[PDB]
């Protein structure tokens, strides 16, 4: 035929292309969660949307490293270090630190999460940009372990609306990688997730993470259609718009056929 068929009943992601600057990164909001909260991140409606009816705490931009491995401190014989969960044992010390005379229970203040000085300890984040595929075909996103809630969205109305990437939360749970802590707290079934995507096409990309307690851990990691994997460092692939609510032919509902 001349031109291809198009993805079955419309099964495509939807992608956008917008006209703007584009400025490299993501942008991170954040926003309170209660310190040893362990039901609100339990929830889909809390993770896809309902973190910001919370109290926005701040921002930062253009963030291309975004995994997360936010480690309490040990404070030491020696001084205050942070300690790898790994490395913590009995009540409590850390390997070649010796024991710790601090509560692993309180709130800790850091700039670990992307120089934004806020509580690692008990925090939401909601990560947004739009991930640029330099090759057509699958993408596996993964997340390698989770601690202590997330979700991964991809796509045009199911992450953000195209050219609206700063507007407040759409109510999607249709999550491309559902890491929601679940309510009998084994890990989730699946963290990880695929998407057949278009080159050269703007998918938009959200993440949003939460820590309740100590330890925060997200390692992400995205196997593209060469088989090679890219983990932490999404530079070259993740991007940000400013919103652009007039550009009418911004959303491309079907890439495959556009
Ligand atoms: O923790 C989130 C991110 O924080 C940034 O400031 C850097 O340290 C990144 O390497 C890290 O991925
Ligand atoms: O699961 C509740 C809790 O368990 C441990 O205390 C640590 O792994 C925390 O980081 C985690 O939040
Ligand atoms: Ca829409
Ligand atoms: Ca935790
Ligand atoms: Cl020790
Ligand atoms: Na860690
Ligand atoms: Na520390």
């Amino acid at each position: 035929g001349l031109v291809p068929r198009g993805s079955h009943m419309s099964g495509a992601t939807e992608a956008c292309l917008p006209a703007g600057q584009r400025k490299s990164g993501m942008n991170i909001n954040f926003y309170q969660y209660s310190l040893k909260d362990s039901s609100t991140y339990s929830n889909a409606a809390y993770m896809a949307y309902g973190y910001a009816s919370k109290t926005k705490l701040g921002s930062v931009g253009g963030q291309t490293d975004i995994s997360i491995d936010y480690n309490i401190p040990c404070v030491s014989s020696s001084g205050t270090f942070p300690c790898p969960q790994e490395d913590s044992y009995g009540n409590w010390g850390c390997k070649g630190m010796g024991a710790c005379s601090n509560s692993q229970g309180i709130a800790y203040w850091s700039t670990d999460l992307f120089g934004f000085y806020t509580t690692p300890t008990n925090v939401t984040l909601e990560m947004t940009g739009y991930f640029l595929p330099p090759q057509t075909g699958s993408y596996t996103f993964s997340f390698a372990t989770v601690d202590d809630s997330a979700i991964l969205s991809v796509g045009g109305s199911i992450a953000f609306e195209c050219c609206a990437q700063e507007q407040p939360p759409i109510t999607s749970t249709n999550f491309t990688i559902n890491g929601i802590k679940p309510w009998d707290g084994s890990l989730p079934d699946n963290i990880t997730g695929t998407v057949y995507m278009y080159a050269g096409y703007y998918y938009p990309l959200k993440v949003v993470y939460s820590n309740a307690v100590s330890w925060g851990t997200l390692p992400i990691s995205v196997e593209l259609p060469d088989g090679t994997t890219v983990s932490d460092n999404f530079e070259g692939y993740v991007y940000s718009f400013d919103d652009d609510l007039s550009q009418s032919n911004c959303t491309i509902p079907d890439p495959s056929i556009h």
